[PDB]
RNA sequence: UCCCCACGCGUGUGGGGA
């Protein structure tokens, strides 16, 4: 098959742009206007990622498809876009890349049944590199420990516990920039891999692994 | 975070979503 990226930059002047900017479940939706049809009929993975900002620079956020996108159900002046393009990911084993993953490392407890979030660097890493390895990858090891690095680990708000007229507790993952390098195992599964996106909250702008030397 | 589904002789796994 093939791929899509599109790059859209966000007018901070935009009601719109800025009420996405504040709820990942509104972004979402405006997002997924692009590649409605091919949504609703199964053929579509929405991936996408906010970048972390370089100050007085304008919100940038990166978004992957499997499906050919339409942006012009985009309300204007909403982003400046440009228009997306075909991927067609050149894999081949050995091949070296840089990787970029805002993600949310989790196991479920087999204890409780939840679903928890890992709290250290190592187990964060652990997580990283086990879901690598799984999906065809793996990650490059410098002369001192994994080549990679978190970038940052902050909270992302998501929703409100509705509770009675009053509010409640917040809602919440964690978040994890993780960049680094690694080298293709299994091209094809590597493929899938990025297709698929990298653990939860897929809805919520996590899971895009993005990959380039 | 909070929920849902699919599994598990492994101190759990994978998929979706708000």
């Amino acid at each position: 098959g093939a791929m899509w990226l599109t790059k859209l930059v966000l007018n901070p002047a935009s009601r719109a742009a800025r009420r996405d900017l504040a709820n990942p479940y509104e972004m979402h939706r405006t997002l997924s206007k692009a590649v409605s049809r091919a949504l609703e009929e199964g053929r579509e993975r929405l991936l996408w990622r906010l970048e972390p900002a370089r100050g007085l620079e304008p919100p940038v956020v990166l978004v992957q498809t499997l499906t050919e996108p339409d942006w012009s159900v985009l309300d204007e002046g909403y982003a400046q876009v440009f228009p997306p393009k075909p991927f067609h990911p050149a894999l081949k084993p050995g091949q070296r890349l840089r990787f970029r993953l805002r993600a949310n490392p989790a196991k479920r407890l087999a204890a409780t049944g939840k679903r928890v979030a890992l709290k250290t660097p190592a187990e964060k890493v652990a997580w990283l590199e086990r879901r690598l390895e799984e999906g065809g990858f793996r990650l490059l090891e410098g002369e001192r420990g994994p080549w990679v690095q978190i970038l940052q680990d902050t909270f992302l708000e998501v929703r409100r516990k509705k509770d009675g007229e009053e509010a409640g507790k917040l809602l919440q993952v964690q978040a994890v920039l993780f960049e680094g390098r690694l080298e293709v195992v299994d091209p094809e599964r590597a493929l899938a891999t990025l297709r698929r996106g990298v653990g939860p909250g897929k809805a919520l702008g996590l899971g895009l692994l993005s990959v380039a030397p």
